[PDB]
């Protein structure tokens, strides 16, 4: 008879250190990269790709951008993506997150010349 | 000068480094944990500290449950979380979650004797 306290360790207890360390990704990042300097950027997204494939989503496939541009590219293929999103006891200069992962079609604006990436617009 | 196009590295790129964690963890955790045995759960919060953390919080900040019931209490800490959530698109027997990590303060039940951990409340 499976008791009261092993049936809590069993459905909520994974005491791993690389899962530890995963909870706190966005919080680490976002301070890394500078973006909770004078506050906290609500969303944000990483992603875990070369840069040359991320340039190539340039040349790729034409969309319409979320605010009326239309120098939006989105990618043919998926690419590994981490969104960051503010939690809501997030409190400068603490900035909290919650780390989400997820496999989707980057949008994202381009500009100059060479035609790169300034901008990133949406995940589908 | 920091161009545009450096600014989008800055911000969204993170190509040294793979994902540090999977999006099919729920998916994983709730199978191996026989949490979707019976029935889909809909949602499921797992610790990822060491259990003797988790077990000390039963003698911290003394709050009340969400149930009405004072038998719950509220870590010192924050703690590393993965909140397991039911996609809008599963069903019994083929049951999806969405994964997301945070650090939070977690709110448990604890009794018995000794008195320890039985069930999961919330976090904040
Ligand atoms: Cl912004
Ligand atoms: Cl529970």
């Amino acid at each position: 008879k499976e008791t009261a306290a092993a049936k809590f360790e069993r459905q909520h207890m994974d005491s791993s250190t690389s899962a530890a360390s995963s909870s706190n990704y966005c919080n680490q990042m976002m301070k890394s990269r500078n973006l909770t300097k004078d506050r906290c950027k609500p969303v944000n997204t990483f992603v875990h790709e070369s840069l040359a494939d991320v340039q190539a989503v340039c040349s790729q496939k034409n969309v319409a951008c979320k605010n009326g541009q239309t120098n939006c590219y989105q990618s043919y293929s998926t690419m590994s993506i981490t969104d960051c999103r503010e939690t809501g006891s997030s409190k400068y200069p603490n900035c909290a997150y919650k780390t989400t992962q997820a496999n989707k079609h980057i949008i994202v604006a381009c500009e100059g010349n060479p035609y790169v990436p300034v901008h990133f617009d949406a995940s589908v």
